[PDB]
């Protein structure tokens, strides 16, 4: 990605200075008064929230790199309480107080389009996976987020599609009842199948069959990737 | 909306102007090529997409004053195949082609702010609606959209908050006696009936209990004090 490298040598020669996260540890918490925009350059993340209760509950996943602010770039106040959480082995995240942003971008049009366009993924995102949930309900989600993995983690092989994920952040995305339904038709459609430590997965008409708003989705905001297992 | 009335007239200053629009109009369609950025003033639309068998797909609503656009800014590609109906009787937007967009954008930043603004808006949205989904299933999604159409189209009258919108458009956001329902939403807005949450007096609908909407749909509630907090301290 070649607009976020340009964004990376910008927030470097500006100031900000890059950091290291490890597996579990948040770069910012629903608890913070102070609002930031975090620009995920490498690492896997997840978007969690926490009940008042003690109830855990994730909302999205987010890769590097990758823009997530949790404040409004105007009112600079909190979009929501949430957390963001370093979900691989480790991570590489530009924090920026919220303020601090508006300056970055004013001065370079090109960055502000890119931190834009990363909204709109997301806005568009969220459409297409509410559609593919609205037509096959939770069985259009779970072949939705299989569907990204193959494509960003998916390698073709003579077996199947290796997903080059290590099995332990494999397993940190979820890898009940009616879920037991579900993957038992995966596993019985050959869907996805697990071989000497490795994930693969054959049946790609089949998450494409279920999540296709999010398979057009994927084409239209990432499509060198979506052209290369199709 | 103060940043909209501004954005309303730097618009028009750089020489664009409103546009009318009726209700089942289309401001665009999925197979327009250009990429669009609805500036959307004054009305109601609902974002569709068509699936295969041919079934319209509910994805978004939408109200003036509100930004919606169909391109990525900076690739200018489409960022899907939707459509964007008229629900209200009347809509005013401004039509801007996406070119013309970064033109004015980069005239004036603080415009863009505002644009950036209704996007981060928009995405929160979606997060906190799936929240009270997850933690409620379909109570939390009916009590979610009652809630922000109480908060926007609501006054509180001496008979409850009444929600000033015609009774055709409520019919168009299904709120009307007669339509298809499922079993499980039957036995939800029957309790919601019983409970006195929406009710039929002078033809009109009144909110009886602001706290039942607020108690199964937190995370909505939440984000509109984030989003919408003016709105938000009127009923509260
Ligand atoms: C909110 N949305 C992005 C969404 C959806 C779509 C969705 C489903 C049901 C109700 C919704 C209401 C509003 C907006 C989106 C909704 C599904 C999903 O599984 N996930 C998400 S976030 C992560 C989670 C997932 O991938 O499992
Ligand atoms: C933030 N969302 C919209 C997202 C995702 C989400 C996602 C879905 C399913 C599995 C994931 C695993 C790790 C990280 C994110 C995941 C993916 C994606 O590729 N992009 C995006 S935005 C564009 C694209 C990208 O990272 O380039
Ligand atoms: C675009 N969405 C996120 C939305 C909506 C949509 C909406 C939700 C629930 C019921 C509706 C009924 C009619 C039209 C739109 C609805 C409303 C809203 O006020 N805001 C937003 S963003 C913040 C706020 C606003 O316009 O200020």
């Amino acid at each position: 990605n070649a607009q976020a490298e340009e964004f990376k040598k910008y927030l470097e020669t500006n100031g900000i200075k890059p950091k290291q996260f490890h597996k579990k540890e948040l770069i910012f918490n629903q608890w913070d008064p102070q609002e930031y925009c975090i620009f995920l350059y490498d690492g896997i993340t997840k978007l969690t929230s926490i009940s008042e209760n003690g109830t855990i509950m994730n909302l999205q996943y987010y890769k590097g790199a990758f823009v997530i602010m949790s404040g409004f770039i105007d009112t600079e106040t909190s979009v929501g309480y949430y957390n963001l959480e370093v979900i691989s082995e480790q991570a590489t995240a530009y924090v920026i107080k919220i303020n601090e942003l508006k300056e970055l971008l004013s001065k370079n049009l090109t960055h502000f389009f890119y931190v834009f366009q990363t909204l709109q993924k997301q806005v568009s995102y969220s459409l297409a996976k509410f559609n593919d949930f609205s037509i096959n309900g939770k069985l259009g989600s779970i072949c939705g987020q299989l569907l990204i993995l193959t494509y960003v983690y998916g390698k073709e092989t003579p077996d199947g599609i290796k997903i080059t994920l290590d099995n332990l952040t494999m397993q940190e995305l979820g890898y009940s009842s009616a879920v037991s339904r579900i993957i038992s038709k995966l596993k019985q459609e050959k869907v996805i199948v697990y071989k000497n430590s490795c994930f693969y997965v054959q049946n790609l008409d089949y998450l494409k069959r279920y999540a296709p708003k999010l398979d057009e989705w994927f084409y239209l905001a990432c499509p060198a990737t979506w052209g290369k297992l199709n």
